């Protein structure tokens, strides 16, 4: 549907911004998602936690504790 | 008994909501259990921690830090 | 949704009542589900059939023959 | 041929309704087939009996004893 | 021996009608054998039971339960 | 011992009648044993069930269901 | 407690009567348990089903079908 | 759901018509699905493409080129 | 047989009371058996001795040395 | 980079619409991309070609032949 | 030494309360130890940390973060 | 449970006193448990007999010989 | 690229200060980077997190928690 | 420690008197230790029990049963 599409797009954009090596942009993305209460945020965090990147795990944990 | 029955039902519901991919619902469930002081909460947490899902571990830790 | 949730809860409760070693309670559960025409009944029966317990298969067949 | 075509379509519809996890619909399909005396019914039963699903075998056996 | 001949012929006819994929005619054969009291009915029944076909075993049990 | 002797004789007669390939007479034997209320009947059933013949198991179950 | 004691004693008595080779006495035991409504009836059936004896399975199923 | 049901039915009918060895009827079915704008058409084409049949691949490609 | 019946029941009751982890009740059982001069006492002592439990061997020896 | 971001987003959306099993939506997306001359179209096509799904290759070729 | 005695008893009580599946009791025990400044607290915490239990890890960390 | 707690505490205290190499304190513990009639006395003995220490077996047997 | 050059130089300086065994200066470097809002900070953190040093991980997490 | 020193010396003297092949002297030593209530007695008893030589085990048991 549209919810699943938004989830997938947010996860893909997080993965992309991570692949460029610009984690400040990943943080900004996650903060924007969180401030709006978009459930897609969780999808985003999933993409990071499955990435196997320690910086990704740190960013995910920080943003999640910001809840 | 009824206590063990509810301890099993809460864990099953948490595992279910995790299977659908709805961690916001898992958070809401755990928050309700915590605000009600239901000991079954801990059972729920167990169901998450052995689930082998990083987001599940994050949710468990974040809701534990509120005890 | 709510229907998959009720199905999962009924299956888990049947599994729990069987694990306690109270097949009379499993029979009571199944008869209550059947008398209401709740589709979740089938979700229950599956749980018993795959459990690998001969008494579970017996209870499943005996309650299914009442449809 | 129309006979073999209807046999194949009934078998496929039974397999589909079983794959969705809706055994009530499979039961309704089989009862509708049986009440009309459509020989395709037996094809349907075939599709269930070889499916390797305990609930499928139970439904097939329950439909036999009404013949 | 005419008795053994009729037994063999009934077994072969049941096997054949099963091979065409016409279990309704197999049922009709078994029903007429049963209504005639022909002992050959048993020669057929084990044939089906040795075919290794679930539909065959089901038909055999369903017609045997009518004795 | 007359009891064990009659048990052994009934079991052997059932095995023999099954070996000739005359399941109708096996049924007649079992029906007579049942109508006479002879415990030897169960011995006769044993010889049938541990024999390994599908028709034997069918006969055993059909006779046992009459108790 | 006393309920576990009832369960264990009934299961052991059923196993003993089955070991003596007196399935008529097993049937009488199970019939009495069933007519008295003792939940121990199920503990007995377990003993019979996990025993790995075909006649035990037949007695278990035949008694269970009377519930 | 009716949509997935029609998808499965069209795919199964295409598979069947191909199994009879009647590619003209497969072409006629695909042409009907295409002229009706039924999305199930794609569910049909997939069934052919994974069929491992070169004639199935040719029919699928020739029909798809008409979009 | 009533004698083997009581022997099996006493052995099973001792096994049960030992399985709960309640050896004081095992001691009470063995004491009441001994003071009654019930030969079933030796059926119990055997069940404990083959139990492979050091506490069982000690209880058996302590009771036996009172003969 | 915004160009690279749009490329990645189009590729991800095509992959998603393909994962749902909705190739009509994939065609709609590809035609929308093509009608505007968005270079991101090619990033989409690559996404489909390395997917391995034969329907994906067919869609890619059919939309490429329109350039 | 009474210090080693109290350390061992606190560790054993924590391990036991964990074995019953009552982590609320483990939390209450650790809280009581902490509020009194009993060094035995650490003997308890180690007991949990070596238990190889995720919930035990969480309880240990959450209690230790209160010093 | 309080009684299970006391059993576990007595077993752990006996194990501890054995670990220090103070078999006189183990004897004093067992003697006080015996004189108080505490059923936990057995949980203590069960702890010693399994420890695999000859002096432990001797102490356990000497305590048995006083019941 | 000056941005990439600074990103590389900050990570190299952090690695050098870690190799010298002066984690206080690593902390001071990370703090001065953070206070200016320099994206190079993240390039610094990677170098630590991928360094495989526990003190490096602790420093990385403690600095990241200040964002 | 003088207590541990006396324990070690008593254990060594027992081992010595055993090595000479003079178990009457070992018995006299153990009796002298026991008559004074010296805890070092147990240090001797262990030294014998682990040293094989079933004569040593018998002496240990005989002197222990006098406590």
């Amino acid at each position: 549907m549209e919810e699943e599409r938004r989830r997938h797009l947010a996860a893909a954009e997080a993965r992309f911004l991570l692949e460029l090596g610009r984690p400040d942009e990943v943080l900004r993305l996650l903060e924007r998602l969180l401030e709006e209460g978009d459930p897609a945020l969780f999808a985003a965090l999933r993409e990071l936690l499955e990435s196997g990147d320690p910086l990704a795990r740190l960013i995910a944990e920080t943003v999640f504790r910001r809840l």
